[PDB]
C-alpha cells in the first residue's frame, strides 16, 4: 500500500521480460532491465547526499537514462525536477536558487558553469549526456541494484514541474504520488492502453506530456514505447508500420500533413492518435481524418492539473473541443470576477477539482492561495463553455480576451475566418494599447509563399462575416509566429512586439 509512484509502477511486476522501451539506436529494454537500472541509480543519488524530501533537478537531453533518472529519484523519496534542456546559465540560476536541489545532474559539456550556480545552494553535480554516459552512469556502473522503495504518502511529493512560461516567469507546481499516479491509471483505461501496445515517443521529457502523459500511462498499462530524440517526420512515418500509438501536439499533425508519404495505408497499423499540449485546430482535426481516415483524439491538461478532460475513445471525438470532464475530474465555468458557476454554454474561467489537481506552487503560498476558490476548485486561467453534452471547449487564455470600445472580443473565431481565407497558413489575434479604443484588435497572419492575399482583402473578407467592434483595426504579415519549444503559440511575444504600433 505504498502510494510511492514507482511501487504502483514496478512493486508487482507479472511479466518483467517483456519489453518496456526501445531506445532511437534499438537497444531493449525490459521492465525487469528498467527496474534495476533505476535502483542503480537510487543508490547513486543516496550516495551523493540524497535525503528523503530532497529535489534533484535535470536538464539533459533526452534519453532512456533521463528517464530513468526520473523514476529513480521517485523510487528514493526525492523530488524530481526536469528543466527545458534550452534554458541557458543565468535562466538555471533562477531554477537552482529557487528549488535548492540537493543534487544536479546536467550535461557534461556545461558541467563547469553548472557548478557554479550549484555551488550556492551547495548541491552535488553528477553529467549524463545524450548518449547516456557522464559521471551519473560511471556511479551506477558500481552500485548495486537492489533497492528499498521509500514509502510514501498519497498528498507527498513527487515532483516539480515548472510551467512554460508563457503568461510570465515560470512557476513551479508542487506534483504529489497521488496527482501522477490516479491521472495516469486514470487515462490507461480511459483511452484503452494495454500490454500490446508501442507508442511512439517523440516529445521532450521536462514537460508534462512526454513525461508523465506518454511514460506514465505506458509503463501503468505494460505497454511498449520507441524513443526519437525529437520531431522527425520520416523517421515517425517509418515507425507507424509497427507501433499503435502517437502522442503529439498540433504542429506535430501540421507537418505530417506535409509529407507525400501521410495515407491510409502509411498509417494503416495504428490504434490511436492523440493531440495535447496547444489548441488542436478543427480544420487540423478535419484535414487528418480526411487524409488518413484516423479521428485524431484531443485532450486538455496543465502543468499544475496534469490531464483534465479528454475525448472519449469509443465515443464522439469533436473538432474544436477538449472532451469532457475524466473520469474522477470535476470541471465547470465560472463568472471570471465572482466565481459563480455559469449555465451550461456559457463562456467563462475554466476552473478544475479532483485528484489530478496540485498542492500549489513550491514556495509561493500567497499566490498558491490566490489561484484557488474557497472549495478548492483551481483557476485554470483558461477562458471556455461546456457544451450540453459536457464537452469542454476552450476559447483561449485569460489574457488573450482582447477588451475593445467596451466589448469582449474572443480571438478564435476571427483567427478561424482569417484562416478559412485563401492564402492563409494561420493567423494570431491579439489586443494592443489604442488611445481611441483601450485596445486595438490587431490580426498577426502567416500566408502562403506566394499568395496574393494582403490587407485589404483580409479586412473585407472579414466586413462580411465579423461585427463591426470585432474588426481588427491592422493586419501584419508575418513569415512565422513565435512559438515555445512545446509549440505553442506566445501571444505574449506578439503583444510585447507590436505593443507601439498606435502610438
Ligand atoms: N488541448 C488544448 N487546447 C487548448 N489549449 C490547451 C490545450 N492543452 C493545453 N492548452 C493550454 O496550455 C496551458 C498549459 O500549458 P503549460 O502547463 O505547458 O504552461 P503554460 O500555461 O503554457 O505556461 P505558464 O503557466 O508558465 O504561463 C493550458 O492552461 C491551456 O491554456
Ligand atoms: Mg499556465
Amino acid at each position: 500500500m505504498n502510494a510511492n509512484l514507482f511501487a504502483r509502477l514496478f512493486d508487482k511486476l507479472d511479466d518483467p521480460h517483456k519489453l518496456a522501451i526501445e531506445t532511437a539506436a534499438g537497444d531493449k529494454i525490459s521492465y525487469a532491465e528498467l527496474v534495476a537500472r533505476a535502483g542503480r541509480v537510487a543508490n547513486v543519488l543516496v550516495a551523493r547526499g540524497l535525503q528523503v524530501g530532497d529535489r534533484v533537478a535535470a536538464q539533459t537531453e533526452k534519453s532512456v537514462e533521463a528517464l530513468v533518472l526520473y523514476l529513480a529519484t521517485v523510487r528514493a523519496g526525492g523530488v524530481y525536477l526536469p528543466l527545458n534542456t534550452a534554458y541557458t546559465l543565468h535562466e538555471l540560476d533562477y531554477f537552482i536558487t529557487d528549488a535548492e536541489p540537493k543534487i544536479v545532474v546536467c550535461d557534461p559539456s556545461k558541467r563547469d558553469g553548472i557548478a557554479a550556480i550549484a555551488a550556492k545552494v551547495g548541491a552535488t553535480v553528477e553529467t549524463l549526456g545524450p548518449d547516456g554516459r557522464g559521471s551519473l552512469t560511471d556511479a551506477a556502473a558500481g552500485a548495486s541494484e537492489a533497492f528499498a522503495t521509500i514509502d510514501r504518502g498519497a498528498d507527498d511529493l513527487a515532483a516539480i514541474l515548472y510551467t512554460s512560461g508563457t503568461t510570465g516567469r515560470s512557476k513551479g507546481a508542487m506534483l504529489s504520488h497521488d496527482n501522477l499516479a490516479s491521472n495516469s491509471l486514470t487515462l490507461v483505461d480511459y483511452w484503452r492502453f494495454t500490454p500490446d501496445d508501442v507508442l511512439i515517443h517523440a516529445l521532450p521529457i521536462y514537460h508534462t506530456h512526454g513525461l508523465f502523459v506518454a511514460s506514465n500511462v505506458t509503463l501503468f498499462a505494460r505497454g511498449s514505447m520507441i524513443f526519437l530524440p525529437k520531431f522527425d517526420p520520416d523517421k515517425i512515418l517509418d515507425l507507424m508500420a509497427r507501433a499503435t500509438v502517437l502522442m503529439g501536439v498540433p504542429t506535430f499533425y501540421t507537418r505530417l500533413l506535409q509529407s507525400p508519404r501521410l495515407t491510409k495505408e502509411t498509417t494503416g497499423h495504428m490504434r490511436l492518435f492523440i493531440s495535447g499540449s496547444a489548441p488542436l485546430l478543427a480544420d487540423t482535426h478535419r484535414e487528418w481524418s480526411a487524409k488518413t481516415g484516423h479521428a485524431v483524439l484531443e485532450r486538455y491538461g496543465m502543468t499544475e492539473t496534469n490531464m483534465n478532460t479528454s475525448n472519449p475513445y469509443d465515443g464522439d471525438r469533436v473538432p474544436g473541443a477538449v472532451g469532457p470532464a475524466l473520469p474522477g475530474v470535476s470541471a465547470r465555468v465560472t463568472d471570471p470576477e465572482t466565481g459563480k458557476e455559469l449555465p451550461r454554454g456559457d463562456i467563462g474561467m475554466i476552473e478544475v477539482k479532483g485528484p489530478n489537481v496540485f498542492k500549489g506552487y513550491w514556495r509561493m503560498p500567497e499566490k498558491t492561495k490566490s489561484e484557488f476558490r474557497d472549495d478548492g476548485f483551481f483557476i485554470t486561467g483558461d477562458l471556455g463553455k461546456i457544451d450540453e453534452r459536457g464537452y469542454v471547449h476552450i476559447l483561449g487564455r485569460g489574457k488573450d480576451l482582447v477588451i475593445t470600445g467596451g466589448f469582449n472580443v474572443y480571438p478564435k473565431e476571427i483567427e478561424s475566418e482569417i484562416d478559412a481565407m485563401p492564402g492563409v497558413v494561420e493567423s494570431a489575434v491579439i489586443g494592443v494599447p489604442h488611445a481611441d479604443f483601450g485596445e486595438g484588435v490587431t490580426a498577426v497572419v502567416v500566408r502562403d509563399k506566394g499568395a496574393t492575399i494582403d490587407e485589404a482583402q483580409v479586412l473585407h473578407g472579414l466586413d462580411g462575416q465579423l461585427a463591426k467592434f470585432k474588426m481588427p483595426k491592422k493586419v501584419i504579415f508575418v513569415d512565422d509566429l513565435p512559438r515555445n519549444t512545446m509549440g505553442a503559440v506566445q501571444k505574449n511575444v506578439l503583444r510585447e512586439t507590436y505593443k507601439d504600433i498606435y502610438k
